[PDB]
């Protein structure tokens, strides 16, 4: 059969958010009951569930009749997108050993053992736990990476898939790739609750919160092939994304960082002059084994609309035409290339900030596009001249201008169009907005 078919037909639960209401679109018609404080925020494709630390934030699904016991002995997969702020060093010390769940099928203190499955978080650990009615227990504990800029639980939307083979293993996937496993033969009857509960349980930190989207369950163990398809199916190409996976926006400030050189910030020569990469400061913690380049230094960039013309859509769309500005000192300075302005031999046009020489036209119309790399939250920008000719994608070039040090200078180039299939490319950018989910220790 076809992957898309298989995925469809094995779906037994699918939580869709349409019209600001959470329901089950799988066909089974499971009763969803959202409590007063489950929030609704921006998502991978739509709005997503956002849970805070309290008894009223919660979404409960009461299994329909038909699916009551599909995980008792049989195979099943759980999948969902998950987003979890980056734990601060301080919260690691004080709450590091506080394992709380966020999604569970296990009725707790009541006298029903806890039989069932649970998804839970413990410092920087993501854990899946299975428990049969005799109380036997199998667990995959996934230990996030130490480098927080590149980790799965340091604020970005990530896609989780856990498959359960009762004659063999239980595997845990992150963004389509195996991140952990455990052998689960030796489990007997999974005897859960009739409710699947999304909600922070027993979490000791009043501020903790997490976001979940697309909560789905299949009555089969998905194979890696199916999983990558599942995973890329939610990755809609028409809407651009910020570094955290949320909708790219007009009129908000973003720090630019090059995917190819993610230790680098952009910096500005001077108003009217050029831009270049610099090294991003540091944060390290041997004792907690966590490090990351620090965010929020460098240039602030704001995207404006060039035409008005769709409606107030706050989100940028691939192909929208835009104007880029730098937000340096409460003033706003446009980014462009002045006609016949300094460029490198091969014709790499150097970008200027705030250029205003009387009499010289300034090319400055850009198009925001996604040309490569569907799973990275990165964007590409293409610059045109007044005749709608390409001055090519924005990226960098190494060299010197005057007596200035050798630098990786921001420029526009048509070169990049010939290398769109590479792994790593100089025109790929990360648009980072400041966020409560990430504060630099
Ligand atoms: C010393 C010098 O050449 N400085 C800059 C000049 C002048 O500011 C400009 O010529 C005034 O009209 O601009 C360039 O030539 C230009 O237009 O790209 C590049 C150069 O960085």
């Amino acid at each position: 059969e076809d992957i898309d078919v298989i995925l469809k037909k094995s779906t037994i639960l699918n939580l869709d958010i349409n019209n600001d209401i959470i329901s089950d679109i799988s066909g089974f018609n499971s009763s969803v009951i959202t409590y007063p404080d489950a929030q609704l925020v921006p998502g991978i494709n739509g709005k997503a569930i956002h849970l805070v630390n309290n008894e009223s934030s919660e979404v409960i699904v009461h299994k329909a009749m038909d699916i009551e016991y599909n995980d008792m002995f049989n195979n099943f997969t759980v999948s969902f997108w998950l987003r979890v702020p980056k734990v601060s060093a301080s919260h690691l010390e004080q709450y590091g050993t506080n394992e709380y769940s966020i999604i569970s099928s296990m009725k707790k203190h009541s006298l029903s053992i806890g039989s069932g499955w649970s998804v839970s978080l413990k410092g920087n650990n993501l854990i899946w736990t299975l428990k049969d009615s005799a109380g036997e227990v199998r667990q995959i504990t996934f230990r996030d990476l130490p480098d927080k800029f590149n980790a799965y639980l340091a604020n970005k939307w990530v896609f989780i898939t856990i498959t359960n083979d009762r004659l063999s293993s239980a595997n845990l996937y992150i963004n389509g790739v195996l991140m952990g496993s455990a052998e689960i033969t030796g489990l007997g009857a999974i005897r859960e609750d009739n409710n699947i509960t999304l909600k922070l349980d027993r979490c000791n930190n009043n501020n903790q919160y997490v976001s979940i989207d697309k909560f789905r369950i299949f009555c089969k163990a998905l194979n890696p092939k199916e999983i990558e398809k599942l995973y890329t199916s939610y990755l809609s190409i028409t809407f651009l994304r910020d570094f955290w996976g949320n909708p790219l926006r007009y009129d908000t400030e973003y720090y630019l960082i090059p995917v190819a050189s993610s230790s680098k910030d952009v910096q500005l020569k001077n108003i009217t002059d050029y831009m270049y990469l610099t090294n991003a400061p540091s944060y390290t913690n041997g004792k907690l084994n966590i490090y990351y380049r620090r965010l929020y230094n460098g240039l602030k960039f704001i995207i404006k609309r060039y035409t008005p013309n769709n409606e107030i859509d706050s989100f940028v769309k691939s192909g929208d035409f835009i104007k880029l500005y730098v937000s340096y000192n409460n003033n706003e300075h446009i980014v462009g290339y002045p006609k016949d302005g300094n460029a490198f031999n091969n014709l790499d046009r150097i970008l200027r900030v705030g250029y205003n020489a009387p009499g010289i036209p300034l090319y400055k119309k850009m198009e925001a596009v996604k040309l490569r790399d569907l799973k990275t939250y990165s964007v590409q920008l293409k610059l045109y001249d007044d005749k709608n000719a390409s001055l090519g994608l924005v990226g960098t070039h190494n060299g010197q201008i005057g007596n200035d040090p050798n630098r990786d200078i921001l420029i526009a180039s048509n070169w990049y169009f010939n290398h769109l299939k590479d792994k790593i490319l100089g025109c790929d950018w990360y648009f980072v907005p400041t966020d409560e989910g990430w504060t630099n220790d």
